[PDB]
């Protein structure tokens, strides 16, 4: 059933890091502006656990300085209030996040010139972070998605090399394994899960921003290209709403995009469905 869930976009960057929280209703094409983040945030990730939206990591970059964030903040859509949570062990700009068993996993990202391979897990019930096994590769501008209680970390930049590699985290055994590499080097891609596939959309290959999109089928263990987006974009937001992928904003090599495109896997087609109220990159996005 369609029950009225919305796409939330938190933070982002346009001329400086932003504090916006806005919700898009794909059913009627409307945008609603919600309570601002207390502190502006770009390069963060969003997720939802237990009906709450979490904004994880990122950076505040403006004429008042450039500082990476270890923050975790929680937004309750029922109260339209943000609440601070326990911070992570380290700041993580251009972080990846995924949720397994009601816990938030934060992977990679950067703190100054440090490119993390470390990974930590947040338990909402105890408002506590705990370090788990590190990735095999340092990854900033990494994308993450979860399928059947496995977490995939895809692409990024290791401090020297921009990556086509990907790896999978097995939470019960607390270990990582490299999986098949992508066709394309991508940092700052949008990574999500839809059906049995992990998608990597857009990103930066070291030369250009990308409009290509590829997906990893966890059964056949292959990466296959699907239809490209209309707009090249890196530092895009991505999420899944009612069985379709939505990509929000990003940087195309010239402009900070307000474009939102929607992918239907049944027709293998992208369409532009709306525009954000202002163009931005580096947003955190989730659905509830």
């Amino acid at each position: 059933p369609k029950v009225g869930r919305l796409i939330y976009t938190a933070g982002g960057y346009f001329r400086q890091s932003l504090s916006y929280l806005e919700a898009y209703n794909p059913s009627n094409g409307t945008w609603l502006r919600l309570a601002d983040l207390q502190v502006p945030r770009s390069g963060l990730a969003g997720c939802v656990v237990g009906g709450l939206l979490y904004a994880v990591g990122g950076r505040n970059n403006s004429p008042d300085g450039n500082t990476d964030s270890s923050a975790l903040d929680c937004y309750n859509p029922m109260t339209n209030q943000w609440s601070p949570c326990a911070p992570m062990s380290v700041p993580r700009n251009r972080i990846g996040v995924g949720v397994i068993d009601g816990h938030i996993y934060a992977v990679g990202g950067s703190h100054g010139c440090i490119h993390h391979n470390s990974v930590e897990r947040y338990e909402p019930e105890r408002d506590e972070w705990h370090l788990v096994a590190p990735m095999l590769t340092r990854r900033i501008g990494v994308g993450v998605a979860v399928l059947n209680r496995l977490l995939y970390a895809v692409g990024g930049f290791d401090g020297t090399n921009r990556l086509n590699s990907a790896e999978c985290y097995y939470p019960e055994r607390n270990e990582w394994r490299m999986i098949t590499a992508m066709n394309t080097i991508r940092s700052g891609a949008g990574v999500c899960v839809l059906h049995n596939c992990i998608y990597a959309a857009g990103g930066y290959d070291g030369q250009d921003q990308l409009n290509s999109v590829e997906r990893y089928d966890v059964e056949t263990e292959t990466w296959t290209f699907v239809a490209p987006m209309k707009h090249r974009r890196s530092a895009l937001g991505i999420t899944v709403h009612q069985g379709r992928i939505y990509v929000l904003g990003g940087y195309d090599g010239h402009t900070f995009l307000d474009s939102v495109e929607c992918y239907d896997p049944d027709t293998d087609t992208w369409s532009e469905v709306t525009r954000m109220t202002s163009g931005r990159s580096g947003v955190g996005v989730a659905v509830t």
